[PDB]
Parts: C-alpha cells; structure tokens; sequence
C-alpha cells in the first residue's frame, strides 16, 4: 500500500483497497489474452489518502458529515458543498504529479487524450460496487485538464447523492476513497454494454448486447437509445433495432459533442451478425474467465473490439447445487406452500432434514427436482395432469419446458381423527420432557432421533388416509355434483364451518380474546399505542390487566408456536413477540361485537346444511335419483369428517419446530459464553450439520457466516419462479381465459362466490388495518395469516393452488378467494374498488 500509479500491467490481485473496483477489473481483464484493454493506469488511492484525508479540514469536515442522517438533509446540502469545494481548491501534491508524469508518458504522452473514470473502494469490502455512482469525463488532454478532473472525480465522491447512498447503504464515509482510472481513448464507431445472461428469462444461457454508435457515454447517462440482441447458442434468437437519433464524438482538441445522426442512419443495425456473435464469445471468455456472469462494456473500433469495463452480475436467481448430470427442471415449494419469503440456512435445513422429497436449495428457499420423473415414459404423463390438480400454472409450465432444445429425450374410521390427533398430542409431550435434559452435542445427537419421530406421526400412512379422505371427497363431490345438477363448484360450500380445523380454529379463537379486552377500557388504551415487546408484564397495573394477561397467555400456549414463515425454524414465533398479535386483536375489537365467533360459526354450518339438503333433494328428480342422494350424502359426511385433520399435520410439525428452536438457541447462548460465537443468533446462517461441528468442536468460520449473513440479504430481494431451470430460466405459467371478461386478471378460483370491495393489499398481517368492506391481496397467506380472515369479504394471493391453505381456509370461512394471481400486489393498487370471483378465477379493476 505505497505507490501513488500504477499501470493495469502492474495490478495484483486483491488490490482493491489502492486501484478500486474498476481499476482492479481493468487489470485482470488486461492480462487475458485475445482481450484488448486500452493502456492506461491507476491513480491509486494513496494519492486521495494524502492530498486529501491527511488535510485537517477534510478530516474535520468528514468526522461531522459521519454524524448525520438522511433527515439531516440541509447538514447534508452544505456540508457536503464545503467538501467539494475544499476538494477543488486543494492542489495534488508535486511529488504525485511527477510520478504520473512518468507512467503517463508511458501511455502515452500529454498530446494523447485520456478517459478520467473514478474508482472507488470501501475498506474491508474490496467487492462493494458504487455502480452509478461518481463520475467521469471522457477525451481529455493536457496536465493541467487531468490535474483537473481528478480533483473533479474526487469531488464527485462527495454529492449529496453519494453522500445519501452510503449512508443508506451503511459505508463509513472515512473508509471509502476513490482512485481514479486514467486510459487511452478509444475512438469507436460502436459502443455499449454486455450481459452474459439474459436479464429477461435469466436463462444462464444467453447472451444480451446494447450497442450504440458513438462513444458509451450517451447509453449510460442515458440516453441515446440502443439495440438489443440476444444469441442463445451459437446462433442468433433475436434482434432488435433501435432508431438512435444521437451519437457522442470526440473532439480532437479535447472534450465531447453531441451529433444528431442522418435520419437513414437512425435506423442501422449497430453491429453487423458476424460482429455479435464474435462480441458473444468475446463475452463468454470472461466469465468462463471471472467465472460467474459477468457485466461487460466494450468499443468496436475499426472493425476490434476493446474492453474498458467489467464487473459482477447481481440479480438473477441462483441455480440449485445439484449432485445429477444433465438438464434439470425444478418445481418451487414456496408456491405450493404459501410462503416466498427467504429462509436462513438453519431453517432451510430443518425442511430439508425432514422431507422424502428430492429437495435442493436456491436463493434461501427450496425447490423439488423432478427431471427422472419427467424423463419416463407415462410417468410425466402422471405428473402434469396430477401437478395440474393443484396448480394449472404448473401444468402450462411443464408443456412449455417439455418442448425445448431438446431438453427432455382406503378411508379410515370415525374414530381415526382424535386418535390421530391425540397420539401427536403425547408425542409432543413426551419430547417437552426430554430435551430440558439434553445439551451441547446430546442436544444434536437427541433430534436427530426425534426427527425420526417427526416423520413417524407426520408421515403416518393412518394420518395420510385420514388426510386425503377429505381432499378426494370433495373431488368427488365437485366434479360430479357439476355433472349432474350442474352449475356447481359444491364442496366449497359444503365445507363451510367443517369441524375440528385447528387453523379455522385459531383465526376465529382471536375473536374470543378481544370479547375479554373490549369492557376494560384501560388496557385497550395501552395496547393501541404501544411498541413495548413486554407490554405484557405492564398489564396487572390496570383494571383489565389481569384477565387480559390470561386470555392472551392460553391463546399464545395453544397457538404461540405458530407465526408466519413458520416452516422457517429461524422466524419470531408469536408466543416470541406478542406484540404482533396487537393490532389485529384491535381491530377486530373494534369490527365486531360480543360473541362473533360463535355467530360466524354457526351461520356457515347453517348455510351448508342448507346446501347439503337442497342438493340432495335435487337429485331426487334426477334419473336414477335416490341412488345418486345416498352417495353424495356419503361423500358429505365423509367430507366434513376430514377436512380440519388436513390442516394438524403442520401444526404437530411446528410445534417440534418451536421445541427444537427453544433447545437450539440455548446452545447458542452457551456458545456465546465460551466465546466461541459473536451473536447468539448467528447459528441461523449454519445449516444442521455445520453447526453440529461447532458445538463438537468449538471451531467457527465466520468469514463464512458473514457471507450466508450476506447472501441471504441478496435474497428476499428475489422472488421464487413457479419452475426453475437447470440454467436458471424461470417460467410462471400463464393462465387460460377462456371465455371471461378481456381485462381481467386470471387466478385459480379455490374458494366460491363473486364480490366487491376495497383492496387493501398488505405485505405484514402486522401493518393490515382490515376493515368490513375490505378485499385482502397479499403475497403467500400460510396458517400465520388466518387471523385476518375474520373481517375482508374476499382474499387474492400471488400463488397457492386449490388444497393448499389458507386456500382451504377460505373455504370454512365462507370467503371468496383467487389464487394463482401473477404480481397482484403490483397490479392492482391498495385501495382501488375490486371485484372478484372465486368462481371462474378472475379479478375486475372495477372503477
Ligand atoms: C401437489 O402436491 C404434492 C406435490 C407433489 O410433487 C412434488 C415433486 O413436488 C413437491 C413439492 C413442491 C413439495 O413442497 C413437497 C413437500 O413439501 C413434501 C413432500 C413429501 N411428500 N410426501 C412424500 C411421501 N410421504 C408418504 C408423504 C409426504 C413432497 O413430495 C413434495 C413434493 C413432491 O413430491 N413434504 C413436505 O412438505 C412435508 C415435510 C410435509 C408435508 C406434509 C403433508 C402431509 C403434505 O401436505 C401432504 C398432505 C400433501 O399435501 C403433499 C404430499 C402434496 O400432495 C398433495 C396431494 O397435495 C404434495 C406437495
Ligand atoms: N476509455 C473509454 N473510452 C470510451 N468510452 C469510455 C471509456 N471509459 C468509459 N467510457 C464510457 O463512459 C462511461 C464511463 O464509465 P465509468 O465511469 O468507467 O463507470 P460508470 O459506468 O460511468 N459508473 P461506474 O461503473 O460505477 O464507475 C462508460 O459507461 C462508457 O460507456
Ligand atoms: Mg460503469
């Protein structure tokens, strides 16, 4: 950490920390042979170090700027202006200036025009990008002009908007400097940028030019328009031809103009076919080179193509590691789940542990590999029709990967329930007891014998025929009471207020707690403005206080376990943050009055007995007509026998789930002690094995941690695809209207009936403030989210599928709902008038 210059010859690795990110790029990229980077150097960050942070007033000014927020906003205004004018005014050092001197004249000379990029760096986070970030002017020549735009450039690290960017982005403005890139010209006919990915698709296959006349700066900045291309083998998928008014040229004196382009010139292909595929290979050597996609700008210059800037990728969706060869194709658990929020390792692990399923890991959630079922004759061909009975996006999305470049060559008793229910129950209480005696790695060593006894009652072939006894009934009933009486989606009706729905429960069992609160007048006042997470042992100060405590403590003991995400080990639990039940305990005080779950319940078993008596009547005068009657009677009973049980199995998982995550962090807490782990709750970034071995062995790699504590940021910013590709394609299918209003967003109609209301569409349950009127759109909507199904007249989520709660929820509450609905919570808009129909799945953008 010396030299003030040094050329891109002279970079080694890792030297972020004095040439920047650009600078460092530009010299890796200069040493790859067939690669034509235009000679230059870096002015390195020493020279910012002593021209500028060594001067008392920066130092002074620059300890006051780390004071302030993006809210001091006029502190930002000024002192910032101070900053950059102080930069301007302060002349580099004559020792620096000689030394440029020397390497400039080896690139040459001060007759030649130079391009003055900046290049920054964050200390101890060598990879930081500041894409887009600071400046820098093209063509210039002269000493006096360079001396001048690198102080210009240094300046440019101190705008309010870079300023506001690493304060929002948590860089330490006294551990960021620049260095400052100085190149040759080049002077080209074409210029733009490189995706070895496709940003569309995301296939990690193609490959995308943005090609533009003239120098790269008009594209960037940014306009000119450009072309698009993209090249997916060898050969040329599409091409597409932008009319480019204006292009930038060089003036030879120095400088840059803007020139508008002969209208038959507009329109011209910017780069001939040959000229992309070369430019594709050319793109391909880089990352084949860097190794992961890569960001890529280039000039062609009489017929050459040169380099002058790559970079990292940073958006597309991971690609599972897979232990199989060939082309595979992945189905998203998220969806059929309801969940698509990122997952930590430790809980992606515990899915993992517990699931026969060939499941893998993408992006901090968890995907199924389904290729070899695929691949057979008749087993596809079981899998798209059965995968269609859940999900017809899926279905669509199997026919279209099927055509590629080649890329595919028993009912239980009555009495089977509360058995069932009850043996989960004292299995459960059973592992309440033993682990309050294991610790360290008897702690590991005892639930890896419990996740046998995880699987054994989840898993269950009793459980499963109780399970599907519910679901095939309501096959049945659906598919040919539509036969006969016609006109029906039945068994949605028929299931409405169905016994024994531990999540129908739950929601509806909220509406009790609030029945307690509402005469205390002190408590309610409390609990609507408070952000205390132990506001529950504030409570026995006031007059309500007491029972309250109570009726909360009892719900949190039978559903505390269960919160959002809860497939998740590593998610708040209710029972851990109370304080989030708050605000829909309010405002169902305030949309409901006494006894309204009794009153919701009863008036859905009323209306299904009604529906159950009118259809069985109504196939009396059918042909074959008392007949047909006793097997659909059948079928009904049946039905409402089995349709809550659907829904335990999860509840028994979780509750383990919440056990083990009890056992897991008082190993971590102990881990803390022996000083072997920085955060307690760092053993989230550990998947079950790796954390195995810490205990074991107290040994942690923590520049490991810090990169799944990384990486799982870079995730939640994704959003799962319904199937992912072996090359990360992503393919959500698209739906069928067949014959349904044009304008109409499609989902799956799940649950019965045709509304109208206000959308409110919400991402947190927290933040929802749902009123009588509402329609609730939303993104996944698991048994966490139940609760809220209490006031909205209808439900739209973004992914689901008929079967998969709360889709089954929607049913027992009597709540019309769509499903499988691309980007609902973008399309439509919080607070626009909505119609929907859970009949025919689709929604109207009412006026
Ligand atoms: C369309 O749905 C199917 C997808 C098929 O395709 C296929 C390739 O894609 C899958 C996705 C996307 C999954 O996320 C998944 C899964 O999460 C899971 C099992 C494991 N399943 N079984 C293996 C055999 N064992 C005897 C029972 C467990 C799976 O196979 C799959 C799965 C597939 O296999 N496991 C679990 O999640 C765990 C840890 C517990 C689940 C418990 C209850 C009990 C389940 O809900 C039961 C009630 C059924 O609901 C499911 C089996 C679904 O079946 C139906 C009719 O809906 C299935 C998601
Ligand atoms: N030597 C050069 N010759 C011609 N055009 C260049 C040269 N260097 C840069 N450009 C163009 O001018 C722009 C300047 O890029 P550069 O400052 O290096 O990064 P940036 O895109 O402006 N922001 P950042 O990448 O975060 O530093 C590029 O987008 C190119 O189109
Ligand atoms: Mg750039």
């Amino acid at each position: 950490m010396k030299p003030y210059v040094l050329k891109f010859q002279e970079i080694r690795p890792h030297s972020e920390a004095l040439v920047g990110g650009k600078g460092m790029n530009l010299g890796a990229c200069s040493n790859i042979e067939g690669v034509h980077v235009p000679a230059g150097f870096c002015l390195t960050t020493e020279a910012y170090k002593r021209t500028l942070a060594e001067n008392n007033e920066f130092t002074q000014l620059l300890q006051r700027l780390s004071s302030l927020k993006t809210s001091d906003m006029d502190a930002i205004r000024e002192i910032s202006e101070t900053i950059r004018t102080l930069i301007q005014h302060t002349q580099i050092p004559s020792e620096i200036a000689s030394y440029m001197d020397a390497t400039l004249l080896d690139v040459g000379g001060y007759e030649m025009p130079f391009a003055v990029r900046s290049s920054a760096t964050a200390e101890d986070l060598p990879h930081a990008s500041f894409a887009g970030q600071h400046d820098t002017y093209l063509n210039i020549i002269g000493k006096d002009a360079l001396l001048q735009h690198i102080s210009m450039c240094w300046a440019s690290l101190f705008t309010e908007r870079a300023i506001i960017y690493r304060i929002q982005n948590q860089f330490d403005h006294r551990k960021v400097q620049l260095a400052v890139v100085i190149q040759q010209m080049i002077s080209p006919e074409a210029s733009g940028i490189l995706f070895t990915a496709d940003p569309i698709t995301s296939n990690r296959k193609s490959l995308s030019i943005d090609a533009s006349f003239g120098l790269g700066e008009a594209l960037v900045s940014g306009l000119v328009s450009a072309d698009s291309y993209t090249v997916r083998e060898n050969t040329i998928t599409n091409k597409i031809i932008a009319t480019k008014k204006l292009a930038i040229y060089s003036l030879k004196e120095g400088g840059t103009e803007t020139r508008i382009l002969e209208k038959s010139q507009q329109t011209k292909q910017t780069l001939t076919d040959q000229q992309i595929i070369q430019l594709a290979k050319l793109g391909r050597k880089i990352e084949a080179y860097f190794g992961k996609p890569q960001d890529i700008e280039w000039c062609l210059a009489e017929g050459a193509f040169y380099i002058v800037q790559s970079r990292p990728i940073t958006t597309l969706y991971p690609i599972p590691e897979v232990n199989e060869p060939g082309n595979r194709v992945y189905i998203s658990v998220a969806h059929q789940q309801m969940m698509t929020d990122a997952m930590k390792p430790l809980g992606l692990s515990f899915y993992l542990m517990t699931t026969p399923a060939t499941m893998y890991t993408a992006g901090g959630r968890l995907f199924v590999d389904i290729t070899q079922s695929l691949s057979a004759k008749v087993s596809r061909d079981m899998m798209v029709n059965s995968l269609g009975q859940s999900d017809p996006l899926i279905k669509d999305a199997l026919l279209t990967v099927i055509n590629k470049k080649g890329f595919l060559p028993s009912i239980p008793d009555s009495s089977s329930v509360f058995e069932l229910v009850r043996n989960s129950e004292n299995s459960i209480k059973h592992l309440k007891q033993s682990i309050e005696t294991k610790s360290g790695s008897d702690l590991f060593d005892f639930i890896v014998e419990d996740l046998e006894e995880l699987k054994r009652v989840l898993f269950n072939p009793t459980s499963i025929d109780a399970i599907m006894a519910g679901m095939d009934a309501s096959a049945w009933l659906n598919e040919h009471i539509y036969q006969w009486l016609g006109e029906k989606n039945v068994a949605d009706k028929l299931s409405e207020s169905a016994p024994n729905n531990i999540t129908s429960q739950m929601g509806l069992e909220l509406l009790d707690v609030a029945d307690v609160i509402r005469p205390y007048p002190a408590v309610r006042a409390y609990l609507e403005q408070t952000k205390n997470p132990d506001f529950m042992n504030e409570l026995a100060t006031l007059e309500g206080g007491a029972e309250t405590k109570k009726a909360l403590e009892d719900y949190l003991q039978k559903y505390g376990m269960r919160c959002a995400g809860e497939i998740d080990l590593t998610k708040t639990r209710w029972i851990e943050n109370p304080l989030t039940l708050i605000p829909l305990i309010l405002s169902n005080i305030k949309n409901f009055d006494s006894s309204a779950s009794m009153h919701k319940f009863a008036q859905g078993e009323k209306e299904a007995f009604h529906k159950e008596q009118e259809i069985l009547r109504r196939l009396q005068e059918l042909p074959d007509g008392e007949q047909k009657a006793m097997e659909t009677k059948e079928k009904i009973d049946i039905l409402r026998h089995f349709i809550g049980y659907r829904e335990y199995p999860k509840y028994g998982m979780i509750n383990r789930y919440f056990i083990y995550k009890l056992a897991l962090l008082r190993a971590g807490e102990q881990l803390v002690k022996d000083g072997i782990l920085q955060e307690h709750e760092d053993i989230y970034f550990l998947y079950f094995e790796e954390l195995r071995e810490v205990v074991r062995t107290g040994q942690v790699d923590y520049e490991l941690i810090n990169a799944r504590k990384r990486d799982f940021a870079t995730f939640e910013k994704l959003t799962p695809p319904r199937i992912l590709t072996s090359d990360g394609e992503m393919i959500n299918g698209e739906y069928k209207r067949e014959n349904l209003p044009k304008d109409a967003i499609l989902g799956l109609p799940v649950s019965s009936g045709t509304v109208e209301g206000r959308a409110r569409v919400i991402l947190e349950m927290e933040k929802a403030d749902l009123e009588d009127g509402d329609i609730l759109v939303t993104a996944y909507t698991d048994p966490s989210w139940t609760p809220a199904f209490v006031s909205i007249k209808g439900l739209v989520t973004e992914v689901g599928g008929l079967m998969t709660h709360g889709a089954v929820i929607a049913r027992e509450y009597g709540l019309p709902a769509v499903v499988g609905v691309e980007n609902a919570t973008t399309i439509i808009k919080d607070g626009q008038q909505i119609r929907i129909n859970g009949t025919e799945g689709y929604i109207e953008i009412l006026d």
